[PDB]
């Protein structure tokens, strides 16, 4: 019984779509489930190629300054959430400096470099940690990736700001590990 | 913009189910629509182990001679149905004899080997084959598969009888060489 007849490290009925939080200047402006497999966040959607889906950052409320960063995207960023877990590859000028599961150690800014595909989550890792967590020998694994968007103000007091930043996790992630404080929840009522 | 933001041979949305159609001794008896990926052709539902949809073959009407041969199914025929194509592995002492895409040139009998697993049909060949037929430069590509059975008559004036008939396909694959036919049938009416 062998070999494409294995099972598979999670079942086919399996949520892999991307969970997005924006984030302007520390107050989160909104959330979007993506549900295909690919996207690219984009300022605004343009006519464009029509390759992939584009997510459009939330109009920021007080406009500004973040809008003058919005609008440096140019093409923006592309993400892929699928079975092997999360990527993204930088389009913009902008810096983004991310923290995620595959990061390397140090505290130093982990930077995307432009044009190359970045791999933040596997999911294959994120499997075995996560069996070996519930079996008590282990600490749980983690899911969640953030990109943080960056911007220079000579003459400011903080000479680079964060005024953007994504949250980005794959609901199956997410579910699993909200299964016992959703127990723990129930219990409290 | 590359490798995994890469566009599939087929939309995500696509039906890799298994269309099954059950043929006793030239009739039809039953067709069955199966959405999981593996399953496990069987004469009838075990307790088992459970590690596979189990499909049992119909109950044949005249009920025999086909019952005495269901009744050597044992094991049976493990299937699977999946984005690469379709797959089959005979668990049974019974022969069966393939035609399918991927079979060999001659008339000859293609049997399927003990305990090894035989692709019967390719997603990526088919859809090659697709594209340069409708194209008008080739021939429409197969995409059915089907076993025939056999069991032993010494002394009948048939030594060797086809009792049961399995055909198979991919429903993606029936849908997108139906799409012309259809418009023709509506333009008989």
């Amino acid at each position: 019984e062998d070999p494409v007849f294995l099972e598979h490290q999670l079942p086919l009925n399996s949520d892999y779509s991307l969970l997005l939080t924006f984030i302007y200047g520390g107050r989160v402006v909104g959330k979007t489930q993506v549900h295909s497999l690919d996207c690219r966040l984009v300022a605004e959607a343009s006519d464009s190629e029509s390759s992939m889906e584009q997510v459009e950052f939330p109009k920021p409320d007080p406009l500004e300054p973040t809008q003058h960063l919005l609008n440096q995207l140019d093409r923006g960023v592309l993400v892929a959430s699928n079975s092997r877990g999360l990527f993204v590859q930088r389009l913009c000028p902008i810096p983004i400096s991310w923290n995620a599961p595959e990061a390397p150690p140090g505290p130093g800014p982990h930077l995307l470099p432009s044009n190359k595909c970045v791999e933040l989550f596997k999911t294959t890792y994120f499997c075995r940690d996560l069996a070996q967590y519930f079996q008590g020998q282990g600490p749980p694994p983690k899911f969640q990736a953030t990109l943080h968007f960056w911007e220079e103000s000579p003459g400011s007091s903080h000479s680079q700001e964060n005024l953007i930043t994504v949250q980005m996790e794959q609901a199956f992630a997410r579910h699993l590990l909200e299964k016992i404080p959703e127990e723990e929840k129930a219990a409290l009522f």
